[PDB]
């Protein structure tokens, strides 16, 4: 099991120079030819020529014309083609091969497959290999001259990468097109589609060069008119490189191409973009809100690809969060200012502290730069993607916009058309700093580990306030959790946006500061402060860090009520809410362990539900910001503070403090319900797919929240409410009916109903299964059950496998089920799933990733299936490897 390391990083003996490929589709199978024009490199020392090719059939290879021999020539194994050292030649030459693969039954989405009549590559990472033989990572980097046939009649559109540059009848019904691409790119950039495809364009002209872009969006035919909005998004990501950045398109076209099956959200191939069709078609007849944000940010996050990670690209697979964290970073950038909606910024701090701070507290955690890999399908994880856009977000917080932008520049000019690493973003970023510094010994060696050292820092605070001499002091220290990567860490530098609130009139006491914290400990001290502040502390999320912000409820509702920053008030509520918690659940623990006949539990803080209905009452606040505060802390961000977390003993409290809240403020619920109404529900343009108002979709958010919390309380008469809401327009509303239905009678009559508005829409379809799978059901095992025989069957489609289980996974009392029959129920889908797609097999592995964080009994439980999946002997390598870290073996 071959294990690579960071540090063993050299460059290849030999260098590709040119690729020309000939992809012939055919009925029952695809005959690709494929002619390299090689070199030998200077660190070549006469090794063998070994080529990456996994499943491939040989047809024939050659060396400059010449057919060579197995056995005697070369070796292959379905995984390394391995041409002896004698055999090869000393100058240039070319190899020549031609070899079979079979898209039709390729059912794991990686290398050639076929996505219903689509057929469709995926090569990142290391893809391009069962494709055709190649010397696969992304530093040898070739020039591609592709050609590709077809029957005419089922695949009238080929496409990929660079300049299409001839197309061609072929005898038989087929025709071909010729694509030349003479920059130098990876192979996991390739990329090639045919298919039926109709389409969607529009010509784009750039800010400063003026060169036309031709933009294609192209679906099957069903769901072209799904499209528009894509589009949209793509001009619009286009615009903001060029308005923040200064970055314009550099090729005359770009293909966006949505295909049903795929294993991940997108993909950047130079030109061509292929998207899982969930995250780029919509229409408001057809997608719930959601989708619109997700087409938006996934559309945005490829685009920004062109420069951060396909114009300067990587020189190996550990650099993987210098094109993703970055692009991340870009993508939230762009959604923020396209949105302008404060819980953009809101929702990704939301999934960082529960999913990101989840992993990077399981046997799993890595840093955004890990040391070593197996399993490069393992490696796509929200610690580098979503820490990593955290860590490329904090540079722009310490330089501020003016520097962080010339040193992005300074980025791109110097690295333009080459791979580079992460000490090269961290140069150009250090050179902006000594600039903003005015000091050419400033430097930023210590950023560097947030690239190597893994887990969340802990920072907490120390207040002190001299009235007379006016002067306020913030002592701050930072701890990270020794793990199994480092036995001891090292303080990091931590950026702490803060302000200080005047607690009489709510107002700044001091101008924009941030805190450059660089010690494990260090004091802030303030003169001119005429009064005792209440701190406002890490605004806008400033450094991914556990925040022990040591304030009283009383401090945290007046930054709740009167604070400047969204994040800050977010985070008070959620640390308000976060007391409550531990407090409620330690006293219902006390009372389950000691078996008591009677016992109180301390009730939710009255002045904090007072500033709730404060908020939710003030017609100038945010609904998306309203629809936050009446949520309660997420599962998975509420077990990194808990030990052996029993979730019944969760469930209950979670519970009553919703019914704490609910028995005051379900009268202001019910009336926002009916007055938001008018304003969430406006059809004006909902026949016009250019036009999507974020504002409007952050109201019918409120409003589907608060019917959620009035149908769990069964409000009186709030059914009637539930069978109106079935009957509107919006899929986010009549998808909700049938989720808060769960608590009535009605439910399988919504069941059916939405059911029948969903069924011939494959998108709908799969929002109609989450929909299902998350309702809060007592039969929730048996309605699984029925969605298996009747729905899901043996469809081979992450999005249908992810849709039916992941929410479910979600129920905390049902899934976790003190039977075990949740994990054991998750544990079959696995296994059934590794054997065609283990990528997808590991991403519903999620669940298990708390296991050890889980009271004793359900530690036990979930562990036992891991070790069932374990002893299956035709586990993939992929689900394997995973297992094997989780459960620390
Ligand atoms: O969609 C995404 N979602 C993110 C959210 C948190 C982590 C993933 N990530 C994009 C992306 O970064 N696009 O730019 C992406 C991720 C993985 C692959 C990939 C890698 C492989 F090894 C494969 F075998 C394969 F089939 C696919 C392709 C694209
Ligand atoms: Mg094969
Ligand atoms: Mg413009
Ligand atoms: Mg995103
Ligand atoms: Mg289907
Ligand atoms: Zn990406």
């Amino acid at each position: 099991p071959k294990i690579h390391y960071r540090k063993d990083y050299k460059p290849s003996g030999f260098i590709i120079n040119q690729v020309t490929l000939n992809i012939n589709i055919h009925d029952q199978e695809t005959i690709v030819r494929s002619v390299l024009d090689m070199d030998i490199s200077k660190h070549n020392v006469g090794e063998d020529l070994v080529f990456d090719g996994v499943g491939l059939k040989i047809n024939e290879i050659s060396i400059n014309n010449k057919k060579l021999v197995e056995g005697e020539e070369y070796t292959y194994d379905n995984e390394f083609l391995t041409i002896f050292s004698k055999f090869v030649p000393k100058s240039k030459f070319a190899f020549s091969s031609e070899v079979i693969i079979h898209p039709e039954t390729n059912y794991a989405l990686t290398g050639l497959y076929k996505s219903k009549n689509i057929i469709v590559s995926q090569c990142e990472a290391t893809g391009f290999r069962r494709i055709t033989f190649f010397i696969d990572r992304p530093d040898m980097m070739a020039k591609y001259d592709v050609t590709v046939t077809a029957d005419k009649e089922k695949y009238p559109v080929l496409l990929s990468n660079g300049d299409k540059v001839n197309e061609f009848e072929i005898p038989g019904g087929r025709h071909g097109a010729r694509f030349n691409d003479p920059p130098l790119k990876p192979c996991y950039l390739f990329a090639v589609v045919a298919g039926d495809l109709k389409h969607l364009s529009a010509t784009y002209i750039t800010k400063y060069t003026k060169k036309k872009v031709e933009l294609y969006v192209f679906s099957e035919e069903k769901y072209v008119s799904k499209l528009q909005w894509a589009l949209e998004c793509l001009k619009k990501s286009m615009a903001f490189d060029e308005d923040y950045f200064g970055l314009e398109y550099d090729l005359s076209r770009l293909n966006l191409v949505a295909v049903s099956d795929f294993n991940v959200g997108a993909m950047e191939n130079k030109g061509l973009n292929i998207f899982n069709a969930n995250s780029l078609l919509a229409s408001k007849k057809n997608s719930i809100d959601f989708s619109y944000a997700r087409i938006l940010t996934v559309v945005g996050h490829e685009y920004f690809h062109q420069y951060t990670g396909n114009r300067v690209t990587l020189r190996d697979w550990f650099q993987l969060t210098l094109k993703e964290g970055l692009t991340v970073h870009r993508e939230n950038l762009f959604s923020e200012e396209m949105t302008k909606t404060v819980t953009t910024r809101l929702s990704h701090v939301d999934l960082l502290r529960s999913v990101q701070f989840l992993e990077d507290s399981s046997p799993l955690s890595h840093p955004i730069r890990p040391e070593s890999y197996v399993s490069m399908e393992n490696f796509y994880t929200t610690t580098v993607y979503d820490k990593g856009s955290e860590v490329m977000r904090m540079y722009l917080t310490i330089l501020g916009e003016e520097y962080y932008k010339k040193g992005f520049d300074i980025y791109i000019k110097k690295n333009d058309g080459n791979t580079a690493t992460c000490e090269d973003f961290n140069y150009a970023m250090e050179q902006a700093y000594k600039m903003k510094k005015a000091d050419n010994s400033a430097n930023l060696n210590q950023y560097l580990l947030w690239f190597s050292q893994s887990g969340t820092p802990h920072v907490s605070f120390k207040y002190n306030y001299d009235a007379e001499k006016k002067q306020y002091s913030i002592h701050v220290n930072q701890y990270t959790k020794p793990d199994e990567n480092q036995k001891e860490k090292k303080p990091l530098f931590i950026p702490i946006s803060v302000g200080l609130i005047n607690p009489e009139n709510g107002k700044e006491m001091i101008s924009q500061t941030t805190l450059e914290l660089t010690k494990e400990s260090d004091t802030f001290v303030f003169n001119n402060i005429a009064v005792k502040p209440i701190p406002s502390l890490f605004r806008g999320f400033s450094a991914p860090v556990y925040i022990e912000d040591q304030l009283t409820d009383e401090e945290r509702i007046l930054l709740l009520k009167y604070d400047s920053d969204a994040f800050v008030r977010y985070n008070s509520c959620t640390n308000i809410y976060m007391k409550q918690i531990l407090m409620n659940y330690n006293e219902f623990l006390k009372a389950k362990n000691e078996k008591l006949e009677s016992f109180q539990l301390t009730p939710v803080n009255a002045q904090f539900i007072d500033a709730i209905k404060y908020l939710l009452e003030d017609p100038h606040a945010d609904a998306g910001f309203k629809s936050y505060i009446v949520s309660l802390p997420q599962d998975r961000y509420i077990i990194n503070f808990v030990s052996n977390l029993d979730t019944d003993v969760l469930a209950d409290t979670k519970e009553y403090i919703y019914k704490q809240i609910g028995d005051k403020l379900n009268d202001v619920y019910y009336k926002m319900f009916k007055s938001l109404e008018a304003k969430a529900d406006d059809l004006t343009y909902f026949n016009d797919e250019s036009h999507v108002d974020f504002d409007q979709m952050n109201m019918r958010t409120l409003r589907n929240t608060l019917l959620s919390l009035l149908s769990k309380a069964q409000y009186p008469n709030i059914l009637n409410e539930i069978i109106e809401h079935s009957k509107s327009p919006y899929p986010s509303n009549w998808l909700t009916s049938l989720s808060v239905s769960a608590y009535f009678d009605k439910y399988f009559e919504l069941y059916d109903k939405t059911y029948k508005l969903s069924k011939d829409d494959e998108l709908l379809l799969q929002e109609w299964l989450k929909t299902v799978s998350r309702s809060d059901r007592k039969d929730i095992y048996e309605i699984l059950k029925k969605l298996e025989n009747e729905v899901l069957k043996d469809s081979k489609n992450p999005n249908d496998i992810r849709a039916v289980y992941l929410p479910f996974t979600n129920n905390l009392r049902r899934f976790h089920d003190i039977s075990g029959k949740g994990y054991k129920l998750i544990a079959e889908v696995i296994t059934k799933t590794d054997k065609f797609n283990p990528m997808v097999a590991t991403q519903l592995c999620e669940p298990f990733k708390l296991w050890n964080k889980l009271d004793t009994k359900r530690q036990e439980l979930m562990l036992n299936e891991m070790n069932t999946m374990l002893q299956e002997p035709q586990i993939s390598n992929n689900l394997k490897e995973y297992l094997l870290r989780l459960t620390n073996k």
